[PDB]
């Protein structure tokens, strides 16, 4: 037989894990990322997916396929959907109330529903754990956020089944970030859990119950619309009126010096959770002027003050719905790439008053690694 994997597909980021010999293992890709984006793009000659579709947005965006999970087991008259296609870069179109992304393959014009789209990212995830594995996978358990409903829930497994994974079963993000630090351990007594959850692009607080093993969630908030995209254009923006004062000219209008920018200020961002201080070296980023600079920690951090500090809000109202208080939630536990931000870490910990944060596994890693435990237990792996 072979393993099955666990495999967390994010909004932004999609991860996949395996869980042998006692040990888990959070698969690397071609590029050995350990995460991969949730993109899809087409080509004249081909279907790029992952780091090879991000890698070329700025050059093909109506044909580069993202946020797929935004679209996933819902209706084109959906209010959100509504909302949400005014930004996206490429065509959504309605087919019998259903949505649909149209784009154009190798010349011709063609069409997938959100599931056949995550069903591609599903399939390198796969061959990313196949070729690591070096043998066939089949079984696999896939997470989804707390608040899908039956209809999102069957999508994503339908998006599994099209991609030849057998899904196993659809467990809740935050129920596997908790099982990844093993607070799913029967302790004779209910332990309240916080799972800090900000993505690429989504904001998820949830408040679970664990008694005897068994998991209730007892709260939820956050923001659909929040997440390290967001932090991300705050530099855009600063460093677009940079520009400006340095060299006297607006490159807002031409997208491809925007993109190059964002893609620039993402990996700072990065920087700027371990450095102080990182550089932005762009060559012939408007016309022909190359944009060499550098921001501080110092500088992010105030750029956006507002949107991290409004990161607790969600957190009371959790707290509140949950009806406890702070000193009544025994675990906390930060999952999403942007909680590797100190700022941030800093204004959950003086909200708890010094509470002491669950990191120690790569919060961007976390769901993915609960569900390759779960897979196991569920393939007698363990
Ligand atoms: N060291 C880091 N510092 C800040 N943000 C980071 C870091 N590493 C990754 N990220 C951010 O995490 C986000 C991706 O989060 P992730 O949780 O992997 O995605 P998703 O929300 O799609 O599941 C991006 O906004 C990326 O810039
Ligand atoms: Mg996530
Ligand atoms: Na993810
Ligand atoms: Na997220």
């Amino acid at each position: 037989k072979g393993p099955a994997v666990g495999i967390d597909l994010g909004t932004t980021y999609s991860c996949v894990g395996v869980f042998q010999h006692g040990k888990v293992e959070i698969i690397a890709n071609d590029q050995g990322n350990r995460t991969t984006p949730s993109y899809v793009a087409f080509t004249d000659t081909e279907r790029l997916i992952g780091d090879a579709a991000k890698n070329q947005v700025a050059m093909n965006p109506t044909n580069t396929v993202f946020d797929a999970k935004r679209l996933i087991g819902r209706r084109f008259d959906d209010a959100v959907v509504q909302s949400d296609m005014k930004h996206w870069p490429f065509m959504v179109v309605n087919d019998a109330g259903r949505p649909k992304v149209q784009v154009e393959y190798k010349g011709e014009t063609k069409s997938f529903y959100p599931e056949e789209v995550s069903s591609m990212v599903l399939t390198k995830m796969k061959e990313i754990a196949e070729a690591y594995l070096g043998k066939t996978v089949t079984n696999a358990v896939v997470t989804v956020p707390a608040y899908f409903n039956d209809s999102q829930r069957q999508a994503t497994k339908d998006a599994g089944t099209i991609a030849g994974l057998n899904v196993l079963r659809i467990i809740n993000e935050p129920t596997a970030a908790a099982i990844a630090y093993g607070l799913d351990k029967k302790v004779g007594a209910e332990r309240n859990v916080l799972i800090f959850d900000l993505g690429g692009g989504t904001f998820d607080v949830s408040i679970l119950t664990i008694e005897d093993g068994i998991f209730e969630v007892k709260s939820t908030a956050g923001d659909t619309h929040l997440g390290g995209e967001d932090f991300d254009n705050r530099m855009v923006n600063h460093f677009i009126a940079e520009f400006k004062r340095k060299h006297k000219k607006d490159i807002s209008e031409n997208k491809r010096a925007v993109r190059r920018l964002r893609t620039a200020c993402e990996r700072a961002k990065r920087t700027l959770s371990s450095s102080t201080q990182a550089s932005i070296e762009i060559d012939s980023l408007y016309e022909g002027i190359d944009f060499y600079t550098s921001i501080t920690r110092a500088r992010f951090e105030e750029l956006n003050a507002d949107l991290f500090r409004g990161t607790l809000d969600p957190v009371e109202k959790a707290l509140r719905d949950a009806k406890l208080d702070k000193s009544q939630i025994h675990d906390i536990v930060l999952v999403g790439g942007s909680t590797r931000i100190p700022k941030i870490q800093k204004l959950l910990q003086d909200f708890f008053n010094g509470k002491e944060l669950n990191k120690s596994i790569n919060p961007d890693e976390a769901v993915a690694y609960g569900a390759a435990v779960q897979a196991a237990i569920l393939s007698g792996d363990k």
